[PDB]
This record gives structure tokens, C-alpha cells and sequence, in this order.
């Protein structure tokens, strides 16, 4: 049926520009939410390492004012680390959407619509692929200084309480 | 009451005793079960660059059977993640637990206890911290190589389909 097939490829057509309408507004929404997510991780990294630049103790009061601040971003990189997950979950099944839409327009025929289709599903999964690497770039050095800050807080921590071990051993030991 | 806090004093040791065993216990089973993860990225790494390296198509049999590899890769790769969220979940009660158990050594006065605990918890979490940015550099490497191999696809896809298209306006258009 001449007909009939026209009709489902008309069909599939309006699934087509729905579904890849949805793809391009999730996936700018979840690339503006990682990029949001990603400002918050380096805005903590710097906190960290000036918390470690105070290491040792001395300046009380800086150093606790600095730890005050890191448990509020912490907080605040934590929220938009949620709110990005909850886009990145929107995301695919748009991604999903998009690429059931692209088999229908194969299995009716659109073969055109269709690998049209496969090529825009993937620029866009390569875009948010390299949104997300950035991110993991920035989490990288927020480890590291994570790890720089405990390294040196452990270590002033042993020196202090071998301290007092060796003040408490004269005390009569 | 001295004999009252001297059984709370022997009864949190005993809790302390046990619970820095099992924290000991989870900690090198996570550490593992990261280290088995992290190999399993690197081998999916060397994969996708030996398959984007064959990319165009040209040696239709290779790149198929690379590709094919890569399928039961992702999925080795897939199990051993879920294994060591497995371990993490485990692992972070563990923590829960000589963190309250340093906290109750405390509230008891066994202070000594206390920090002693609170200073090897402090290791486990630097150790374990250090290993996941181990992964975390492997994974950095992994994404990058699934970047250049989708750059490179989406490349070639163009030039099939502009080609395609090409063909198909000469065909009377």
C-alpha cells in the first residue's frame, strides 16, 4: 500500500522532529548543569589549598573560617552534583527517544530520516562527552588537593600527638 | 562509679577492636576491587585506540572483530565497577562504624582510644582516596580515547554521507 506507507512515514517524521527538539533542549540543559557542577569543583579546589597553605595550626582563626567555608561548598558542589544527575538521567531517555525514533524511520522506510538521525544523536552525545571530561579534569585536581590537604593534616596530626606521647612519657614513664 | 567507666572503658575497646578489624578488612577488599576496575579501563583504553586507528574502514574484518572485543569489554569493565560500588557501600559503613566507635571511646573518656582511631580512619581515607584518583586518571585516559574515537566516526560518517548525497545529486538533481 502505497498509501498506508506514506502515512507511517509521515508519522514518524512527527516523532522524529518531536524527539530531537527534546534531545537539543535535555542535552543544553545538562551541559549547562555539568558546567555549573564544574565551576563549583574548582571554586572548592582553591578553599582546599588554602587550608593546606595554613596547615600546622598557627593561624587559628583563618584556617577555621577557610574549613567553615569548604563545608558550605561542599554542600553547594554536592546540590548541583544532584541537580546535574537528575538532568543527566532526562538526558537519555531523550537519547533513547531519539534512537528508537531513528529505528522507526528505518523500519518504515525513511531510511534518510533515519541515518540523519543516527549523526545528529551522535555530535551530541560526543558534546556532552567532552563537557563531562572537563568536568572529570576539574575533579582531578580537587582529588589532588583533597589528598595534598589530608597528606599534610595526618602528618601535623602525628607530629602533634607523638608530642604529647613524648611530653606525657617525661611526665614519668 | 570508677568501676562503672572501667567496664565502659573495656566494653567500647572491645567495639573498637572489632570494628577497626573489619575497616581494615573492607579497605584492602575495596582497594583491590578498584585496582581489578581500573586495569579493566586501561585494556578497554588500548582497544579503542587500536580500533579508531583502523577507523575510515578499509580492514572491514579487524575493525568488526575490535569492535566486537570492545562489546565484551565494556561489559567486564561494567561488572567490576558495580563490584566495587558493592565493596564502597560496604566499606563506607565500616567507616561509619570506627567513627562512632572513636566518638563512643570518647564520650567514655577513653580519649587515648579515641584519637588513636580518629588518626586511622584518617590514613584509610587518604589511602583509599589515593587509589580511586589512580582510577580516576585511567578513566581520564579512557574517555579521552572514546572522544577521539567518536570524533574520528562522526568524521568519517560526514564524508560517507556527503558522498552519498553527492552521488545521489548526480543521479538527476
Amino acid at each position: 500500500s502505497l498509501s498506508s506507507e506514506a502515512l507511517m512515514r509521515r508519522a514518524v517524521s512527527l516523532v522524529t522532529d518531536s524527539t530531537s527538539t527534546f534531545l537539543s533542549q535535555t542535552t543544553y540543559a545538562l551541559i549547562e548543569a555539568i558546567t555549573e557542577y564544574t565551576k563549583a569543583v574548582y571554586t572548592l579546589t582553591s578553599l582546599y589549598r588554602q587550608y593546606t597553605s595554613l596547615l600546622g595550626k598557627m593561624n587559628s582563626e583563618e584556617e577555621d573560617e577557610v574549613w567553615q567555608v569548604i563545608i558550605g561548598a561542599r554542600a553547594e558542589m554536592t546540590s548541583k552534583h544532584q541537580e546535574y544527575l537528575k538532568l543527566e538521567t532526562t538526558w537519555m531517555t531523550a537519547v533513547g527517544l531519539s534512537e528508537m525514533a531513528a529505528e522507526a524511520a528505518y523500519q518504515t522506510g525513511a531510511d534518510q530520516a533515519s541515518i540523519t538521525a543516527r549523526n545528529h544523536i551522535q555530535l551530541v552525545k560526543l558534546q556532552v562527552e567532552e563537557v563531562h571530561q572537563l568536568s572529570r579534569k576539574a575533579e582531578t585536581k580537587l582529588a589532588e588537593a583533597q589528598i595534598e590537604e589530608l597528606k599534610q593534616k595526618t602528618q601535623e596530626e602525628g607530629e602533634e600527638r607523638a608530642e604529647s606521647e613524648q611530653e606525657a612519657y617525661l611526665r614519668e614513664d
